[PDB]
């Protein structure tokens, strides 16, 4: 009974290695045409009244906002005599950066991003203080785009400097220790727009050096690789300031080349393309800089260690035969990151069965000295420089918004203190609990899954489920706090489940490879097996399951509704990649071929054509679940044409279907992008729409 917008069908046939593939809505790849703008407007004019028609929408938005309304803080970061920290009073669109001369001093406002936009659509993206704590570089993104403008302030006053760097994207921000400038990345001029609404592919990223007090036109091009247009040059200055560490990536695999430049030994100042020394001239393994003592550098690596380890490479004898293991690879746990504090102490964060653990090691020997206790959850923030003598770290979990710890690092015992407790106001979290189960996938592999629910739940199959997943790009989906999840559990009788499906990094690179490239179908099988597990164990039934995912998780949702529509009642795919044959042709999509492959390859196409959601919409005996696609017109990470073309094709496929009664809709937001830096007001509106859509499609019941 749903009337879907008109969408002109333009038969476009293309040959992929002998296989003819036809699509009908490629005109939606042009975001600037009147036809595409009319399609976007018509889809919003259909979904907005349907979402607003939810009878509990006001109650839902009010409760999400009330649960969300609590003071939030980042860890305090020391920079000289001043500490800097982000703080949100509760519902501010963007967090404010404060400065205080000591932990006990009254703070001053250092940078309020809310002062730059009436609707909070200007957000910070990347920050870096100078080594002498006197200057502060920061990136600004408009309307959620990946494009960045780098600006500068004096610290701690916050007074603006005139320096402005444009066309910055996916950029480093590394000050030289002479406090005279920094390294950053930018793209040269391109045809058309560069504001987040274009689909133009980004290649030939350059590394530049900007000197303070000069125009950007005077910046020195220090590194470029025109023979490898997809290479991206990460730049970092060593802790002592002597070395420029160049980490070169191609794609999204946890691997990188490792070059360096001895800045101090340079005969002259930075004036041209820098001559570098190659330490690792391949993409075989990761080499992530931790610290260095003179010429001996400590790196985190996955070289012959899928669960990661720490090695030492001395630039004075850099052949691989001289490398030494500093911290052995753990037999079970994944080493997520390491940080050096107080000259010769290391903070190592591990992931053990999708739960974070923290340990203190010695830099000289790599030997373990202590464990910092944590509850079941994730470490989402850290502060602790090599030159300072204490650390701060932020912990979060499903029922814990935040705990900020402080640990003195000057003694041989490491007893962390609670610095801040971040809690929801007037909410009894003791009524709920989290369980971790391991369910067998289609091939028999055991997959971890967190299930958050009310205590005393009986397994009668009556409870609605929000099933979340991602599955790809070495990303581990670890416990975190969500205010809307609390409302779902408290007022909508909900059960929330995360399936740690393959493709992620929960169990190392082998877990990642088991769900990428030719093994991508394993990811979808794991997620479908998660829904089957919840049904078989009577947590829920298929009609009560809502699946949700974003970006690569949006691809997960799209493939799962095509393959097993009988397993779900609702589906919410946010900013999802849905045309798997053309994703690599837009913006930064070429970097994802390390997990997806590319339709340019004959072998990769045979894999992609089987699960590309846009090309696998088929009516089955069971109707498709209710579908809500969410994207923004400035999502230049995953261009919104993915959602637009999928929406047009799925609405056409079921236009004459008697059996399809569930709605297939989409919401295209304005002045927002992939998600990072989205203002709080838009986030709450989006969560209200998600649970309003579920209430209208899977029969949720509101309880006050």
């Amino acid at each position: 009974k749903f009337t879907y917008p008109n969408a002109r069908r333009d038969e476009l046939v293309e040959d992929y290695h002998g296989t003819k593939v036809t699509e009908y809505y490629r005109w939606l790849e042009d975001p600037d045409s009147e036809e595409t703008k009319a399609f976007v407007e018509a889809q919003n004019e259909l979904s907005k009244p349907f979402l607003d028609a939810c009878p509990i929408r006001e109650k839902l938005s009010s409760r999400i906002t009330e649960v969300w309304d609590y003071p939030k803080y980042s860890c305090p970061g020391r920079h000289g005599e001043y500490f800097y920290y982000y703080h949100n009073t509760g519902l501010q669109n963007q967090s404010v950066l404060y400065a205080q001369k000591g932990l006990g001093a009254d703070p001053s406002v250092f940078l309020d991003p809310n002062s730059l936009s009436e609707d909070g659509t200007v957000s910070l993206r990347g920050t870096a203080f100078s080594e002498n704590d006197q200057f502060f570089a920061y990136g600004l993104s408009k309307s959620g785009s990946d494009w960045v403008t780098i600006k500068f302030k004096k610290a701690p006053s916050g007074e603006d400097l005139p320096d402005t760097l444009e066309r910055v994207k996916f950029s480093s921000m590394a000050w030289t220790h002479d406090h005279k400038g920094l390294f950053y990345n930018r793209y040269l001029e391109q045809q058309g727009k560069s504001d987040g609404t274009e689909t133009t592919m980004n290649v030939d990223q350059k590394l530049f050096y900007h000197r303070l007090g000069t125009d950007q036109s005077e910046d020195v091009l220090v590194a470029e690789f025109p023979e490898h247009p997809r290479w991206m040059i990460g730049a970092e200055v060593s802790d002592c300031g002597r070395y420029l560490v160049m980490t070169i990536h191609e794609g999204c695999d946890p691997v990188n080349r490792l070059y360096y430049v001895d800045l101090k030994s340079m005969q002259n100042e930075i004036r041209g393309v820098l001559s570098y020394v190659k330490i690792v001239d391949n993409f075989d393994a990761e080499y992530e800089y931790i610290t260095n003592d003179g010429s001996k550098f400590t790196f985190k690596t996955n070289l012959n260690a899928s669960r990661y380890k720490l090695i030492n490479i001395d630039f004075a004898d850099p052949d691989q035969s001289n490398w030494q293991t500093l911290v052995d690879e753990d037999e079970k746990s994944v080493l997520e990151w390491a940080a050096c504090v107080n000259k010769d102490k290391l903070i190592l964060c591990y992931l053990k069965d999708v739960k974070n653990e923290l340990y203190v090691h010695g830099l000289s020997s790599g030997s373990r000295m202590s464990q910092l206790p944590l509850e079941v959850g994730s470490v989402v923030g850290y502060s602790g420089k090599k030159k300072y003598d204490e650390i701060f770290y932020q912990f979060t979990s499903f029922l814990t918004p935040g705990i900020i710890y402080r640990c003195d690092m000057t003694t041989d015992t490491y007893t962390p203190k609670t610095f801040r407790e971040i809690k929801v106001k007037d909410f009894d979290t003791s009524q709920f609990e989290t369980e971790q189960v391991f369910f067998p996938s289609k091939d028999g592999t055991k997959i971890p899954m967190f299930i958050v629910h009310r205590k005393g739940l009986v397994h009668d199959g009556s409870h609605p489920v929000m099933l979340y997943g991602y599955g790809g790009f070495n990303i581990s989906i670890t416990p975190s706090f969500s205010p809307s999840r609390l409302v779902f559990l408290q007022h909508l009788g909900g059960v929330y489940a995360i399936a740690n499906i393959r493709g992620g990094g929960e169990y190392g690179e082998s877990w990642h490879k088991a769900g990428n490239c030719a093994n991508k179908q394993n990811v979808f099988d794991d997620f479908q097996s998660a829904a089957q597990y919840l049904i078989e164990n009577k947590w829920t039934s298929a009609k009560r399951i809502t699946i949700n995912g974003g970006s690569n998780g949006g691809l997960l949702v799209g493939a799962c509704i095509n393959q097993r529509p009988d397993l779900f009642g609702c589906a919410v795919a946010q900013v999802g990649v849905l045309d798997m044959l053309r994703f690599h042709k837009f913006t930064i999509g070429h970097a994802w071929t390390t997990d997806y492959g590319s339709s340019d390859s004959t072998d990769d196409f045979k894999v992609l054509i089987k699960y590309s959601p846009l090309h696998n919409i088929r009516e089955q005996k069971d109707q498709y679940p209710a579908l809500l696609l969410l994207t923004g017109d400035h999502d230049d990470r995953v261009v919104p044409l993915h959602s637009l073309k999928f929406l047009a094709q799925i609405q056409y496929t079921f236009k004459d279907s008697d059996s399809q009664t569930n709605p297939l809709m989409g919401r295209i937001d304005t002045k927002s992008g992939h998600g990072f830096g989205k203002p709080t007001a838009k986030v709450i509106e989006e969560l209200t729409d998600i649970y309003s859509f579920m209430h209208q499609t899977v029969g949720l019941k509101w309880s006050d």
